[PDB]
């Protein structure tokens, strides 16, 4: 699925990311405009051999399984199937745990590059939340 970017602000809002380790709303759904352009089945081949999936990029090195990722974590306890869903219940579950695992927002690199710092709430105007 593709969200639009109020929709998406809602959903996340809902599954408790406003504020959540610091973090307020508008920064998540930036991270996901540029991870992933807000589309639940994105997915993207590494060199290593892991693949990131999902709306917010989750990597099957550490956090789900592929069955294809040799030598690889699943720390969320999660097929990285379950990360393409329409329903984002999972991704967010397994986001709040690696934000946890001490890094903050540092795991994505399109959030350190396009959104820390900047006017995050300009990501959540518009949308009646």
């Amino acid at each position: 699925k593709v969200f639009g970017r109020c929709e998406l602000a809602a959903a996340m809002k809902r599954h408790g990311l406003d504020n959540y380790r610091g973090y307020s709303l508008g920064n998540w759904v930036c991270a996901a405009k540029f991870e992933s352009n807000f589309n639940t089945q994105a997915t993207n081949r590494n060199t290593d051999g892991s693949t990131d999936y999902g709306i917010l990029q989750i990597n099957s090195r550490w956090w789900c399984n592929d069955g294809r990722t040799p030598g690889s974590r699943n720390l969320c306890n999660i097929p990285c199937s379950a990360l393409l869903s329409s329903d984002i219940t999972a991704s967010v579950n397994c986001a709040k745990k690696i934000v946890s695992d001490g890094n903050g927002m540092n795991a994505w690199v399109a959030w350190r590059n396009r959104c820390k710092g900047t006017d995050v709430q300009a990501w959540i105007r518009g949308c009646r939340l």
